[PDB]
């Protein structure tokens, strides 16, 4: 199992919930805080840098991937969408994936979920119906973890993303 | 009048669109494929890099803007929403603006308007309903200029803009 965190902010919220779902479900994590690329550009030279064919890599090994993301401007992080337009349907094809976004709290999350999910309909993947939106409240800084109230919910979630993945 | 190319590739349909308008009507014209920041990564010295300062400028100077965008993954380039995670509501508030994104043809198109059309939005912007999609058949990639077939649309688009831009 994947997880790709979305916030290109070393000290995001996002960042944090990315981690613990990384580490609790001992999955492969790539952190885009720490993992860049360069801004694509669409060209041969580029699509064999050092990162990007590490990154097609453990994308197309991963069962099921856990995409996280942060809303900006009502949309995923433009860092996150950059990276997907490195990668394409040869990666994800079929490949059972769960959005999750990291909002500041109020409506938001909703429309940077559609987001996620159309593009990931794009390249033919497979989102799962159940989706996650994480606010402040459900993130404790403090101590850089997920709040417990929380933990429920993003259990399930992971448990719902494995079960399509055994499925097909 | 601003007019922003989406395509980071020097070399890309989009980038013929956007010189096309911004030539022919005389207007301020912001090229992503050569005007590259870096990725979005919130922080203070970055929001006062280089070119960071200019583009908030140039955009919060603008009347009305043409906002152009390939679709990549039934979505908008991962560079344009890049560039835009460093504005702002505060640069885009009730300011007029057209979308146009451009496909590979087919029934492409849609998604990435929409997407942009929300992001939009969320900036408090003030999107205009006419909305145009630029497919192959409506570019000439041979002599790097829009086919004329297409001029008449292009045409209504910023003339339904401006007059947006002069209403209030
Ligand atoms: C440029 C920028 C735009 C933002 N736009 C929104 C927004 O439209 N809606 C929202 O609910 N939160 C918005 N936020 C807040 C983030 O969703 C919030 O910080 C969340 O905790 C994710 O933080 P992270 O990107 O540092 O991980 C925005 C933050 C920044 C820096
Ligand atoms: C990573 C990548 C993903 C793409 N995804 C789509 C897509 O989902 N649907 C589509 O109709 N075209 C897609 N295209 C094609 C572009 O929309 C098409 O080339 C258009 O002419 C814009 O080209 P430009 O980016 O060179 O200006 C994609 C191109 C690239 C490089």
């Amino acid at each position: 199992m994947l997880v790709i965190n979305g916030t290109p902010r070393k000290h995001g919220r996002t960042r944090i919930a990315a981690s613990y779902i990384a580490a609790l479900y001992h999955t492969d994590l790539i952190d885009l805080s720490e993992f860049v690329l360069p801004v694509f550009n669409g060209e041969a030279e580029q699509s064999e840098l050092l990162k990007v064919q590490e990154l097609k890599q453990r994308v197309t090994k991963a069962d099921a991937i856990v995409l996280l993301s942060p809303e900006y401007h009502s949309g995923m992080s433009g860092a996150l969408k950059n990276a997907l337009d490195f990668l394409s349907s040869e990666q994800f094809k079929y490949k059972p994936v769960a959005l999750l976004a990291v909002a500041g709290g109020g409506k938001g999350g909703i429309n940077a979920l559609n987001n996620m999910r159309t593009v990931m309909r794009g390249v033919y993947a497979n989102v799962i119906p159940k989706q996650l939106v994480l606010d402040p409240v459900h993130i404790d800084v403090e101590n850089a973890t997920v709040a417990e109230n929380i933990k429920e919910s993003i259990k399930e979630l992971v448990e719902e993303l494995s079960m399509f993945a055994k499925a097909g």
